[PDB]
């Protein structure tokens, strides 16, 4: 136990924080780009749920008007750390007082409090929006709940649909890259591009018509997104049933099954970037283990113990390569991804890039 954490553990946690902050973005433009259209008077069900949607629209725009702020903060506290760490590391033990280890040490101590306070201020955001979101949620249920109570007669075609759905995005996103520490350090580049998701109703068993549209983000390295969807046979195979599925139905029907799909879809991915995701908890206590212990050690000066007795002390020089080696991973977290070039699917069955 050096005055540093286990350096393979930090950037692990470093690359949730730079998944999670990417996912939040990509689930606000997502939330922001989901539109509903008409031909077909609204049913009820169907205005309650575009004013409610609207309320996770704005719940996810209001956390956006912190987060850059937030994402920042966490970048420059590591950034500050390793420098103020870096200036007490090269103390030549051979000229360094005691009362000189205890000064910079103190600066340390006064720099991990600084860190401490605004990472639970900040996880204070997390929750806020979290149990914003939830909220909205449950009023979404309620209202595609009772569409459904309103189309009993159809309730067992609209779960094929609604489950079609749910694989059918989960096809897509299991062609997405593993992002890892190990590869963020070797250099491997990764592309985030927006697949877009048209659904579309059959009217009285004729004519296909828009009806809605959902974009997620996807992550690749090399090849495009395009490239990886056009080719995945699960995708295409999840269409043709679909189509299928959709002659069993309704218009209203088909829309209420589609409807209640992206309405899990949206509360699964604030229930992952805003809690299971949300790495800040894990972070505080890093910075909280790293105040215990130069406490312990300013203490242990303080009141007489052997400097060069103290491993924390003998091994500093150590622990300031890995805050180093730290540092150099929060930069190159703090790059801009590598947006490509949007993918759309729209089920007439076709997938187009650029678009």
């Amino acid at each position: 136990a050096m005055l540093s954490p286990n350096v393979d553990t930090a950037l692990n946690m470093l690359t949730d924080v730079y998944t999670d902050f990417l996912g939040i973005s990509n689930y606000d433009a997502t939330c922001n780009s989901l539109f509903i259209g008409h031909v077909a008077k609204d049913p009820n069900w169907l205005v309650e749920v575009r004013s409610r949607t609207e309320i996770l629209r704005a719940v996810m725009n209001e956390f956006m008007q912190q987060k850059p702020k937030i994402f920042a903060q966490i970048i420059t506290s590591f950034i500050n750390y390793q420098t103020t760490f870096d200036a007490c590391a090269q103390n030549s033990k051979a000229i360094t007082s005691t009362k000189q280890w205890i000064e910079c040490l103190q600066l340390l101590q006064k720099t991990l409090k600084q860190n401490i306070t605004l990472t639970n201020e900040a996880q204070q955001v997390f929750t806020k929006s979290y149990n914003q979101a939830k909220n909205a949620e449950e009023l979404l249920a309620s209202s595609i709940q009772d569409g459904w109570n309103e189309l009993a007669s159809e309730e067992q075609a609209m779960v094929r649909i609604a489950t079609e759905i749910g694989s059918l995005s989960q096809s897509i996103a299991s062609l997405g890259a593993n992002v890892t520490a190990a590869q963020l350090r070797a250099g491997k580049a990764y592309i985030q591009s927006m697949v877009t998701i048209s659904y579309g109703v059959v009217m009285g068993a004729t004519t296909s018509v828009p009806f809605l549209s959902f974009a997620g983000a996807l992550f690749t390295v090399g090849y495009s997104a395009y490239s990886t969807i056009s080719s995945a046979k699960e995708v295409q195979q999840d269409l043709d049933k679909l189509t299928q599925l959709q002659t069993l139905a309704s218009e209203e029907a088909q829309a209420a099954a589609i409807t209640k799909a992206i309405i899990q879809t949206l509360s699964n991915m604030s229930e992952e970037f805003l809690k299971i995701d949300d790495s800040l908890p894990a972070l505080s206590l890093l910075w909280q283990d790293e105040l215990d212990k130069v406490n312990e050690l300013i203490n242990a000066l303080q009141s007489g113990s052997d400097p060069a007795l103290l491993t924390d002390l003998q091994t500093i020089k150590i622990a300031s390569a890995s805050w180093k080696t730290i540092s150099e991973f929060v930069q190159l977290i703090s790059l801009p991804p590598n947006v490509g070039k949007p993918v759309l699917v729209n089920t007439l069955n076709n997938t187009i890039q650029e678009q």
